[PDB]
């Protein structure tokens, strides 16, 4: 059926003709929870590469729409917000991705994680790629399962940069991350750190040290994976403004009332499986400023993030908090 707009009246206010262009990851996450980030006060350190990067601010009060892959993706890029989301026409209204590749901007999607969930069925099909096959992927040989890694996603986006050399660019990168149950699959075996791991299919049989030790191992790959997008961005901070956006989909529970995994109805789903963490990284030149490190954030401030990186207005996201400010200095 027919596209419903919500951003006809959306202007992008400078082109990359006239400023530097544009080059965006979003790195979409996959059940990752916020209380057991280093910055947002874990005892771990599982976060130790994005620690040394600056420019990296940690976002410690972001609440997901929800608690599933086919609820939150879609919403995550959704002009109606958590309030009034419908995940069963989401796949027909104008999306923020629909909104900026109208404006002139190149999109991409990588997926190593499932699929988009919609997000992505209106724009062209070579736009999307799956990256859970080992044929686009280079990174499933380097562990035992012969499991595709989130890395792997990055090989080869310099020819997607060169094809689209000096447009604005938005790469999704969906990510495997923190999925169980089987956590330990997650990570390769150098991130292998907390030990000894769980690695049995029913968690409720795990030691609990041991999950825990399973779950904290897969964040550091992810923190592996976000530092190297973000190295992977300054190779082309001479040409390009470059910024990473994080934010995982939802969190998880760890046995937590005896509560394992996601899913549950957001009316009675365990704060666990909402809190979520977020990143936000930027190249010194941008001029992007971020927000607070405490603003009460929620999913719904990443349509307005996407559409101020790319300097685009939109009448109906003009009173959301974004992860980044209005306000610019000189
Ligand atoms: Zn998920």
């Amino acid at each position: 059926k027919d596209t419903i707009y919500h951003a006809k009246d959306a202007v992008q206010a400078t082109k990359p003709d006239m400023r530097k262009p544009r080059l965006v990851v979003f790195v979409v996450g996959e059940t990752a929870r916020a209380d057991h980030v280093s910055f947002n006060g874990y005892e771990r350190d599982t976060f130790p590469q994005l620690a040394k990067i600056d420019g990296v601010t940690n976002f410690s009060n972001v609440t997901s729409c929800g608690t599933s892959t086919a609820y939150s993706v879609p919403c995550m890029f959704s002009y109606l917000g958590a309030d009034e989301y419908d995940v069963d026409t989401a796949k027909y209204q104008e999306n923020v991705l629909d909104t900026l590749d109208r404006l002139g901007v190149s999109i991409l999607w990588r997926d190593n994680n499932s699929d988009s969930k919609g997000v992505m069925d209106k724009l062209p099909k070579a736009q999307f790629a799956d990256y859970k096959s080992a044929t686009n992927n280079a990174i499933c040989n380097t562990n035992p399962y012969n499991e595709c890694r989130d890395v792997g996603m990055l090989v080869g986006l310099d020819d997607f940069v060169a094809a689209n050399n000096g447009k604005d660019m938005l790469i999704m990168l969906h990510q495997m991350g923190n999925h169980g149950p089987a956590y330990f699959k997650r990570y390769d075996e150098k991130f292998a750190k907390f030990t000894p791991v769980c690695e049995g299919n029913e968690l409720a049989k795990c030691e609990h040290q041991s999950l825990i030790n399973a779950y904290d191992n897969a964040l550091l790959a992810t923190d592996d994976f976000i530092a190297q997008s973000i190295q992977w961005l300054q190779t082309h901070s001479n040409a390009y403004d470059v910024s990473m956006l994080y934010v995982s989909d939802h969190g998880e529970s760890l046995g937590e009332n005896g509560v394992y995994l996601h899913g549950m109805p957001n009316a009675f789903a365990p704060k666990e499986q909402r809190s979520v963490p977020a990143f936000f990284w930027t190249d010194k030149q941008t001029g992007i400023t971020p927000m607070a490190t405490d603003t009460v954030l929620t999913h719904d401030a990443i349509t307005p993030t996407l559409l101020k990186l790319f300097d685009v207005t939109a009448d109906k996201v003009k009173d959301r908090t974004a992860f980044i400010r209005l306000e610019h200095h000189h």
